[PDB]
């Protein structure tokens, strides 16, 4: 049954998705180390980080097509949207937010629909990079990838910003699993595009969809 | 008597002003930790150093919006009256420049000037990130506030320049003088261009200069 | 005999020579300290290592003149070249390649072309800068010296990729032979194409890279 593939292809992310995505960025930079500290003791770098987390596919595809960075910073809808996240996940009275949020149900619909995030971040890029490099392989790869985890990547820029340095931990050194599983969805799409994987791209996008959202899930239960 | 504030609005920063901004950065470059060291046993990395305090306004923006960075060398009338400067401020023999412009009034019309500047280079910010985007109020906020306090931003890869490397002190952690007020004239100037704010320009660009120059010759005065 | 000028100027660099480049490079790459491990503990890293080494150049002239990085990475001829030399020196069965090349005539040659490689390159980003900016002096001379020794500039974020942070060594603190010789180069070459420098391009082309690879050449001699 293909029928459902094509259902599931006219999604759009705009409302519910992009928050999401928003929220469960800003609700894994809070449990990182330190990290409370310095939203309390310095706003400013807190919501920096953040939005590193949210844009970072958007802010390192920019830098690598030589595109403007400032413009991810136009679309003042999403950058509101993600930024409104930003300062419930921190600053709500009593904590509300978080503590609703991270009731284990919820946390799992919103980390699962990251990860659908994750899709159309990877093809966006790949079709981006198909309208400045036509049949370039390589330049469709980098840039889907950056999109897909592109916060996994200046994920130690990202840690200077809070006042954290450990140039030990790469992500070329040791792939971390995001990371690793959007170049694959990345080298997967690439030969989707290009015609040499034989599956079409409604299809793909679904199983692929399902085997990451499976993954994710899986772990978030077995490590409670 | 608003027949005073536009004779100030027709100033050109070409000649005296652009030479006090180049002559107050360089100097404060200088007097920071360890810099006479770097100059003698460094030239070339004190006069990198230099560059990023005379036009880190005009780089930082430029790589906000993936403008080239060399361009702000094509100018050789700006980088060579910024480099005559530097070398005057190191190398002059007996010191006689340094000691002549670190007397008390000297630097605080040298500094004042340089206060003058910072706010047409936030102007210009805000005007050119109006050419690329036009309503965008993120946009010209940064792009004014990178040319007001570009510097003062790139502080931590300025440092890394002479050889210092201090992780822990991020401009967002810790918002210096001149890197909060570039911010507060950037929100202004971009609420005046977009006319939510009830005031002319003009008179605007005036009595924000004025509270930009009243605060550090206060803080000059009070400091020795 | 200006007639063999002439010859040596209709050099091409797509076969032979590019591949030199790359191996020296490479087999540079793989002596510094640290750098077996890497490659075995985390070919990523290693490889993106190797590209630094190899495209160094055209990536740092592609960020000062905003040019997309990932441009770079779309002559799939050019990058695969580099990647299958990076994956000999490294992996080949029995350290072969790398017993080979490291014998000192093979070596001597490959490194003597990798000195041929880098005059063009100087002329490229010089020509190139000259497309840019018409009779700009100082952006010929940065452009130039981007693609001559861009490997050698990087090499503090080169370091950070296979782990090591080293803040106290800078290029600009203590010019290492290869980036001193490329200013050099580029400096000359600008004032051949500003035509401030009574001599031919061709003769000077061909004496720069006498005097670079008889240094070169005496320098591994000397220290074997």
């Amino acid at each position: 049954l293909s029928e459902v593939s094509v259902q599931f292809s006219q999604l759009s992310m705009f409302p519910f998705f992009d928050m999401a995505h928003y929220l469960a960025s800003v609700m894994s930079a809070r449990e990182q180390a330190g990290a409370l500290d310095i939203a309390s003791h310095s706003p400013m770098a807190s919501w920096f980080s953040a939005m590193l987390h949210c844009f970072g596919g958007g802010i390192l595809s920019s830098i690598l097509l030589a595109e403007p960075p400032v413009g991810i910073l136009a679309n003042t809808t999403n950058i509101m949207l993600a930024s409104a996240i930003w300062y419930m996940v921190y600053y709500f009275p009593y904590d509300l937010f978080y503590n609703c949020f991270f009731f284990l149900p919820i946390r799992l619909i919103a980390a699962g629909m990251k990860e659908v995030t994750r899709t159309w971040k990877i093809l966006s890029g790949i079709t981006h990079a198909h309208s400045h490099y036509k049949d370039a392989w390589l330049v469709m790869i980098t840039i889907g990838w950056a999109r897909g985890a592109g916060g996994g990547l200046i994920s130690n820029f990202e840690q200077l910003v809070r006042g954290v340095w450990k140039p030990e931990s790469n992500e070329f050194l040791k792939m971390s699993y995001p990371v690793k599983v959007t170049l694959i969805g990345a080298v997967l799409f690439t030969l989707q595009h290009g015609h040499y994987l034989p599956i079409s791209r409604h299809n793909l996008m679904f199983i692929y969809t399902m085997f990451l959202v499976s993954i994710k899930v899986t772990m978030m239960l077995t490590h409670s």
